[PDB]
């Protein structure tokens, strides 16, 4: 019931609304005869113009062997004496986005931390189902430990970083290793930008989202439809994070929310049950900021504190 | 998990633990494999006990037609020149309660009201399913307001009220009554204690709920089932009543939320968004409470005092 929310663009803050206001006239608009692939593209188009000027540094490309075939891994390194690897994965609701879409974010991440980040390009739904994605991650970041001297990077320490579906495939990958109990690394710190972790309501949820960040709860079904197998896997403790034991051995999780954003429950619900187990873990909430904030970081303050404090978080742990 | 949950039994007040911690040896124990009789006949007898001393007035029963039969109904009258009825709908999940389980409630209603109260004893499920309650509610009410000089009450203003499920029908009768345009009488108020309002899942409800309420996310599904006829009135707006328009004449609404309490989200997320449209709304919390606080009102007066809220909030409007 579109009525019943919150007005958004009147209420968040001034940087935000610059963002909003912003034009990109050579772009089409957005797909209504929606072929995935055209909404792929258009992201991808959207997307680059806000990653622009991003920093400069070594980067690499390697190609990773999963169950599923090869996975792309690119790698960020921005000194040579990296004393962890942080994993990267992107958010776009499962079906959208890749490793240009977040360039930026990465290298940001990686300038801030000043450790190796390795984004995966982890198959796309509905290609893809869970939980193919988090098996490509957890097998990626198992190699790099196997082999870490072979990339000369320092896999003795990991962490696992996302946004959004992002997050979700974060944190998932995290207590997938734990409970498979591999050592992969030491999952020193997870950090996790409004993620979703398997919440099917929310007071935020029926308060907040609509065209203006396409988070509907219609949208949301949608997202969920392309990518789960199985409507049993909505319970699943790898989808629906709070089905999972949250109470021991929960990596450092740095969880940010964004202001109005209709997931901002689904972070906060995790950070009160991380503290209620004596977890450890952080809660920050963005004032002023819809959904996806942290690709504004060229025009947004409050964008790029976001990485550098999820990247102090990371080393504050090492 | 269960486990996720915070510990509710250490966290509450000191009143509420006196609650907690009384015996009645008389009673058998709570019959979870038994008929759906047995829980109805366990929760009349264990709710007997809390009803004890309740205000003596001038009582009487009607029975009220409506397309579903005949519909039992009490009339609790403190004075001859009411300014107002006042309709209390009793909670137990749509599958329990009765007029004599909430009798102590709607005669202390009555007494802090100075309003005639009239208790509706709906039919309940799953014997009767969604809508049926709500059109016995809404039939039994217009029978009154065209009947009213008959029964010798005031039905130029009328309220409705009750706890938890009970909230849900006095919401969603007086939102029938305004969507149909109707006059059955100027709604000068909902009071609504704990209720639920068709959130699916919210932080509350993840991190509270166990055996100590009988409120886990199994029990409440478990209603819920019993309670609706066809799947899709999941998203109806007079179950879902978010789904309903909350922007527009709604009367005004006490909302009552009890702290320890897996629904308190459904009353936080109702006081957010009629505040949100500039809808006559109050909103309070009771600290240190378990949902069904309520009926504890000769042992706590955190009990009694959301008994005379309400009751003033409702005198209030007149």
């Amino acid at each position: 019931k579109p009525e019943n929310k919150l007005p958004v663009l009147d209420l968040i803050s001034a940087e935000m609304k610059t963002v909003v206001n912003t034009l990109q006239p050579d772009l089409p608009p957005w797909p209504a005869t929606g072929t995935i692939a055209e909404q792929r593209q258009y992201y991808t188009l959207e997307r680059r113009f806000w990653n622009a000027g991003a920093p400069e540094m070594a980067t690499r490309a390697y190609m990773v062997p999963t169950k599923y075939g090869q996975v792309e891994t690119r790698l960020f390194c921005p000194q040579p004496d990296s004393p962890a690897t942080l994993f990267y994965l992107h958010g776009g609701g499962f079906i959208l986005g890749n490793l240009d879409t977040h360039d930026r974010i990465m290298r940001l991440l990686a300038s801030y931390s000043q450790c190796t980040v390795i984004g995966i390009d982890y198959t796309l739904s509905p290609e893809a189902r869970f939980p193919q994605a988090i098996e490509e991650i957890v097998a990626a970041c198992c190699y790099f430990h196997q082999q870490a001297e072979d990339y000369q990077i320092n896999m003795s320490r990991i962490g696992f970083a996302g946004d959004s579906a992002g997050a979700m495939l974060a944190l998932a990958s995290a207590l997938w290793l734990r409970d498979k109990q591999i050592d992969c690394g030491k999952v020193a710190g997870v950090l996790l930008w409004y993620g979703l972790y398997g919440l099917r309501d929310s007071v935020t949820r029926r308060l907040l989202g609509g065209v203006w960040d396409g988070l509907t709860q219609q949208d949301l079904q949608m997202y969920e439809e392309a990518y789960l197998s199985n409507d049993a896997d909505r319970e699943s403790p790898y989808y629906c994070l709070f089905n999972n034991d949250l109470t021991r051995e929960v990596p450092p999780c740095f969880i940010a929310g964004a202001e109005f954003d209709p997931l901002l429950d689904d972070s906060r619900l995790l950070y009160q049950t991380l503290a209620a187990h004596q977890q450890p873990c952080e809660f920050k909430l963005y004032p002023g900021t819809l959904h996806a904030f942290l690709h504004y970081s060229r025009m947004m303050k409050t964008a790029d504190e976001a990485l550098r404090d999820g990247a102090q978080f990371f080393t504050a742990q090492l």
